């Protein structure tokens, strides 16, 4: 599709991220309201996730399970909600300063973006103890993605980048976008193509694996976009976060 449109969420303030499962509900923070909602595909009626005490929250997951994980930035912590429940869990990670972003891969393990102490750090299911990945050279890693191989895709906010991580080889590698300034998010799709939110030029560019062509997607207007999401069916949503909108392109 060519044209990009506005998905109908009620009473919107400065969305800071965004997922999609693979029914394609699409789940938001709503950073300036505390809360985190959702829209099924083709309703009109969203609803708010029974989240509690959140604090600017800054990013969103969802797993195969349909649960939903938060980085609830402005306290210092992650947090899930299992579908159906009305109680949230707080992940046991330690020592975390304002986290950006969450990513979950098929196993369940959580990957966080702490950004506030330049690094990532991931937890298995069921597990007291975190690990730091071997990033090297990030400033302020503002997003995290992870697909089907393991790989895990960090914006590097401060250094204008997108690095991916390898599993086993901890091969650090930066992706060939160019232009970027203060990227914001990041998304991957089932082919391995790799989305970010180019937040200081208001656009979302995409490159494939592998490639050196980066494309720009038709969004319009965009202002200071926080985040991207891609479904199954390759359709695109980006919290447009300074027009206080989310949109999508089909």
């Amino acid at each position: 599709s060519n044209t990009q449109t506005v998905l109908p969420f009620t009473g919107l303030n400065t969305p800071s991220g965004v997922a999609v499962d693979s029914a394609g509900t699409v789940y938001v923070t709503d950073h300036g309201n505390n809360r985190v909602v959702k829209l099924a595909a083709g309703s009109n009626t969203q609803t708010v996730l029974p989240f509690t005490g959140l604090n600017t929250p800054s990013g969103v997951a969802v797993d195969s399970a349909g649960t939903v994980y938060v980085t609830d930035h402005g306290n210092n912590r992650v947090v899930k909600l299992a579908a159906g429940s009305n109680t949230q869990t707080v992940l046991p990670f330690t020592g975390l300063n304002t986290p950006s972003g969450v990513a979950v891969d098929s196993a369940g393990t959580v990957y966080v973006t702490d950004h506030g102490n330049n690094r990532v750090v991931k937890l298995a299911a069921g597990s007291n103890t975190q690990t730091v990945l071997p990033f090297t050279g990030l400033n302020t890693p503002s997003g995290v993605a992870v697909d089907s191989a393991g790989t895990v895709y960090v914006t590097d906010h401060g250094n204008n980048r997108v690095v991916k991580l390898a599993a086993g080889s901890n091969t650090q590698t930066v992706l060939p976008f160019t232009g970027l300034n203060t990227p914001s998010g990041v998304a991957v799709d089932s082919a391995g193509t790799v989305y970010v939110t180019d937040h200081g030029n208001n656009r979302v560019v995409k490159l494939a694996a592998g490639s050196n062509t980066q494309t720009v997607l038709p969004f319009t207007g965009l202002n200071t976009p926080s985040g991207v999401a891609v479904d199954s069916a390759g359709t695109v949503y980006v919290t447009d976060h300074g027009n206080n909108r989310v949109v999508k392109l089909a």
